[PDB]
């Protein structure tokens, strides 16, 4: 299967500390530097973000198969373009604090060499089993303070119910705010069969290969993008990608936790089709 897992760096997970004045569920730029904005483009030329995903390395994002096929792609357009190293998409400088300072390097917006959805697959399902895609970028990625690789777990590594972890992105979800500032909210993980109602069709069974999180307790936490990350942060502060949304939570009266994509389980898939 050509696994390259050397091809995973193990300086991952690690972001800068440099925190400042008064937030909200506001980050600072350097918090969750591996945060993707996956950019289309229609048939008129319109451009607009509306998926997140995960650097993993120099060369790859991982995202949802939702992000690369299917409604996303005629309802806003062709997959365009990947940009790392976003915080506002408001402005450009970023600048932040009462004491100012501005983000040096201005977001950088790579083309898509090959996107590999995973081969289990099946757009437009009810259940989206295997909602996981790779997308090889155009350039090798210089790593920065605002740009750096997420940690994988390993296959075998569980989550349990109870534990807390952070969702990450701009609400470029169906039912989203498109914020302008990358957001941080935390959430727990909840037994599956809170997910129930998740993915708007009845039936569906929630697979190993999926993580239920957020639900009644976290009605203040609904954000981050399709596709993009769930954390959990690990030892050291070294951060994990423990998850990506593959349908997201929604936070009003009736509504339900996000059902994520379990990416360690995907780990071997992943190895086996990145190349330096
Ligand atoms: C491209 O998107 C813009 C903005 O949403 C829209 O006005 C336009 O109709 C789209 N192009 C077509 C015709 O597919
Ligand atoms: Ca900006």
């Amino acid at each position: 299967r050509n696994r390259r897992p050397e091809l995973l760096p193990n300086d991952c997970g690690y972001q800068v500390e440099a925190d400042k004045i008064l937030n909200g569920d506001d980050t600072v730029p350097e918090e969750f530097p591996w945060t993707a904005m996956i950019g289309y483009k229609n048939s008129s030329n319109f451009e607009q973000f509306a998926c997140g995903g995960s650097l993993i390395n120099n060369r790859y994002i991982v995202t949802a198969a939702h992000c690369v096929a299917g409604r996303v792609l005629r309802v806003v357009g062709a997959l365009n373009k990947v940009r790392l190293g976003e915080w506002n998409t408001a402005t450009d400088p970023d600048c932040y604090g009462a004491v100012r300072v501005c983000v040096p390097d201005k977001p950088i917006d790579l083309g898509i060499e090959e996107t590999i959805q995973h081969p289990d697959y099946v757009d437009g399902s009810k259940d989206r089993y295997h909602d996981i895609a790779l997308i090889r970028l155009n350039r090798q990625v210089e790593f920065t303070n605002y740009i750096r690789p997420v940690c994988l777990p390993q296959p075998n590594e569980e989550v349990q119910v109870g534990q807390r972890l952070t969702v990450v992105g701009w609400g470029r979800t169906e039912t989203g705010q498109y914020s302008t500032i990358k957001q941080k909210l935390a959430v727990p993980v909840v037994h599956a069969e809170q997910c129930a109602k998740t993915f708007g069709a009845a039936g569906v069974r929630v697979r190993s290969s999926q993580l239920c999180a957020g639900g009644e307790k976290a009605k203040d936490s609904c954000g981050g993008d399709s596709g993009g990350p769930l954390l959990a942060e690990r030892a050291n502060q070294q951060f994990f990608l423990e998850g990506l949304v593959s349908f997201g939570a929604t936070c009003g009266t009736e509504g339900w936790p996000g059902i994520y994509t379990k990416v360690g389980k995907y780990r071997d898939w992943i190895e086996g089709n990145i190349r330096p």
